[PDB]
């Protein structure tokens, strides 16, 4: 009776097949034919998996060799002229856009299109780019992806629902190209509607009866002039000659945009009741006679096992309002942002595994929930599920009384430096006596061939800690000696002991679990395997002190300790879903406070704390949630960094402003306003010298450090920088 639905399935493969075959193709090791054979195999496997689980509404076109938004750009001929001058087949035009193109001499080095954050997910899309000259149209000669894949699935005996990003969202998330600065993308709506129409017309003839059309911009703050465009677009698209359209939203709250969609001729809507279950009543209220409501109640972005009782109760609210006949049980968003299969995990204890569901398992969840609300007896599954949920919430690996107690101690003084910056500056001039325009590295340096080899061997115990530790210290002695020669003032250690910004800390923190196979696509063939926060976080012992202490001992110049901030660790992990993001951040703040304190205590008194994920976690609409976030994000950072003496310098580096103000960092390295920065900033060979003079027309030279942008040309690059910083001294 009540149907289940999946908005998208991760395409990388249980064994990361997609990464393997696409990188083989790019490196000339595989043929386009072999590339295509593997894609087909991947799609077929994932379709049969969903059919076998019992899912009624199974997506097609959710597959991609790189990015789904990029696929549409290829499909609609939104292809900048520069990619078309190389005799590349359509699929290679596609990759040229996704990952750039290099060609021998002229001597072309064509940059890939811009990579962008997909809302507040940890996915990145390829920016649709337009010009006044853009001629929107379909290219049947390149094959029509959505039509071909729908047909592929049909031939397998699997009816699917094609998925495509809608016209308003597509344009609105695009940008004007270099030669059309004045162009506002949404203004192209009249040119692209006909092409969507033709595409839908072609999908109907193929025999597609419904199409999932994604309009996620509805969860953003939309200007009134953009809100009006939904009525326009959909009046144009809907008709007898096209599939029924399910207008689909996720990751947030559509209520502010409600009037924009309350009179559309579409056949249904999908809403995210995982992120905003509280919008249910109002969105249900505008549903027309003969519009269906797809209730997103299985998290598409996190790995926790769904509470079947609670998720069924949400769906039952929709039914009570609109009728069992008009409600569908759905994943909150595409499962793109979830790992493929929990069953691939070899190391997780069975107790903890019992708390998770990855994409494969979420298939079974939407099915059980749908059966449950239809009245089918699934008492067995509901009981097992209830047992699992009860078991998690009663665990201890989750609740650490010492951490709880410490949270109660958080207050203003705990999040505040012992003195305001002006007083701190004086104690720091007295201790460090750095010259004007001090120079400093911002991050790590190129990795040695042997670093990788020796690490793998130390992991197999093939070498002793002392052998490995001596290998690291050599890598450090190298990096340290280099910098001294270039004549930098404040050094880094090169971080050779580190593999990544977040797992390096997570592994050394309580409250974390890690997967062996929990891969999620981040961008193109680049995947991430995020740590899972499973409980109260604390930090048993020093995490980075030993290497920093060693690096500092071989030089008389100040050595920077190097850390990742609480919010970035939280944002780049799978978070707990039983406690607030804020509480996890503050626990991380306290754990990092001990680390900062241990560094200082060991004589490392210049400490850089980086928070690259601030903007990525910014709540999607202005308002209370956003302003709280900014407050607690900054508060978390200050809790980690405010235990130090006035003479200890807190640095923080950003890759390119309200949040930054509230951090009270002694030095903010910025990638290049100048307003709410009352302390010191850092900046990243001719116009390099001319740039400092230009900047020294507005702000005093007393305020400026100098630093890298963000491999063996690092000798000259740094040398040139340094030599130029002295030309001002």
């Amino acid at each position: 009776m009540v149907q289940s639905s999946v908005l998208g399935f991760p395409r990388i493969g249980g064994q990361r097949e997609l990464k393997k075959i696409t990188e083989a193709y790019w490196s000339g090791k595989a043929t386009v034919e072999e590339l295509l054979a593997k894609g087909k195999e991947l799609r077929e496997h994932n379709w049969k998996l969903q059919q076998k689980a019992g899912v009624d509404i199974i997506p097609s076109n959710d597959f991609s060799y790189y990015d789904q938004v990029l696929d549409l750009s290829l499909l609609f001929n939104a292809i900048p002229e520069r990619y078309t001058k190389f005799d590349l087949a359509p699929i290679d035009v596609l990759f040229a856009m996704g990952r750039g193109l290099q060609a021998a001499a002229a001597a072309v080095d064509v940059t890939a299109l811009e990579m962008v954050k997909w809302f507040d997910s940890n996915y990145h899309y390829v920016r649709p780019t337009f010009s006044h000259s853009t001629e929107f149209k379909l290219n049947t000669a390149a094959g029509i992806k959505p039509v071909d894949e729908f047909n592929e699935a049909k031939a397998l005996g699997v009816q699917t629902r094609p998925v495509i990003l809608g016209p308003v969202s597509y344009l609105y998330l695009g940008k004007a190209d270099k030669d059309s600065l004045d162009l506002e993308p949404i203004s192209l709506l009249p040119k692209i509607l006909p092409v969507y129409k033709e595409l839908l017309q072609k999908l109907k003839e193929a025999g597609a009866e419904q199409v999932q059309i994604d309009e996620p911009v509805l969860v953003l703050d939309l200007p009134e002039a953009v809100q009006s465009k939904f009525k326009e677009a959909y009046d144009a698209l809907v008709g007898a000659d096209v599939p029924e359209l399910i207008l689909t939203t996720y990751f947030g709250d559509v209520r502010p945009n409600l009037k924009a969609i309350e009179n559309l001729p579409v056949a249904g809507f999908h809403f995210d009741f995982v992120r905003v279950p509280e919008q249910l009543d109002e969105v249900a209220s505008i549903l027309k006679d003969g519009q269906t409501l797809s209730a997103g109640v299985v998290d598409g972005r996190n790995i926790w096992k769904t509470d079947f009782a609670k998720a069924s109760a949400v769906v039952q609210k929709a039914i009570e309002k609109v009728g069992k006949d008009k409600v569908v049980v759905a994943t909150s968003s595409s499962l793109l942002h979830t790992p493929v299969d929990l069953e691939s995990e070899t190391k997780l204890d069975a107790v903890i595994k019992d708390w998770f569901s990855f994409a494969t398992q979420k298939l079974d969840e939407v099915v059980v929930i749908a059966k449950n609300v239809s009245g089918e007896d699934v008492s067995k599954q509901l009981e097992a599920n209830a047992a699992s949920i009860k078991a998690r919430s009663e665990s201890s690996i989750t609740n650490d009384p010492k951490v709880q107690e410490r949270l109660t101690t958080i207050n203003e003084a705990l999040a505040t430096r012992k003195a305001a910056f002006p007083e701190r500056l004086t104690e720091q001039k007295a201790k460090y006596n750095l010259p004007l325009f001090p120079t400093t590295t911002i991050g790590s340096f190129p990795q040695t061939k042997d670093i990788r080899i020796n690490r793998n061997k130390f992991a197999k115990g093939q070498i002793t800690a002392e052998e490995y530790e001596a290998f690291i210290n050599k890598e450090i002695e190298t990096v340290v000696r280099f910098q001294e020669e270039i004549g930098l003032d404040v050094l880094v250690h090169g971080e050779p002991e580190r593999n990544d910004m977040v797992q390096y800390f997570g592994e050394q923190l309580n409250g974390f679990a890690f997967t062996t196979n929990g891969w999620v696509q981040s961008y193109g063939s680049r995947y991430v395997r995020p740590p899972i926060i499973v409980g109260d976080v604390s930090r048993p012992k020093a995490m980075t002190v030993k290497e920093s202490v060693y690096a500092q001992s071989i030089t008389s110049k100040p050595m920077k300790g190097m850390l990742t901030g609480p919010v970035t660790i939280l944002r780049w992990s799978f978070p707990r879903d039983d406690v607030s993001g804020k509480i996890q951040a503050l626990q991380l703040g306290l754990a990092l406070r001990d680390e900062v304190n241990d560094l200082e205590g060991a004589g490392i008194t210049v400490i850089q704390v980086d928070e690259p994920a601030i903007r990525e976690g910014l709540p999607l609409r202005a308002g209370k949630e956003r302003s709280d976030y900014l407050n607690w994000a900054a508060q978390s950072f200050r809790v980690a960094t405010s235990g130090v003496e006035n003479s200890t310098q807190i640095h923080s580096h950003f890759c390119y402003p309200n949040h930054i103000k509230a951090l009270d960092a002694d030095v903010v390295s910025i990638e290049f306003e100048f307003s709410e920065y009352p302390n010191h900033i850092g900046l990243g060979k001719q116009e390099f010298v001319s740039r400092i003079e230009e900047i020294l027309k507005v702000y005093p030279a007393s305020k400026f450090w100098v630093n890298p942008d963000c491999w063996p040309e690092v000798k000259e690059s740094l040398t040139n920088m340094v030599e130029a910083a002295k030309e001002f001294r």
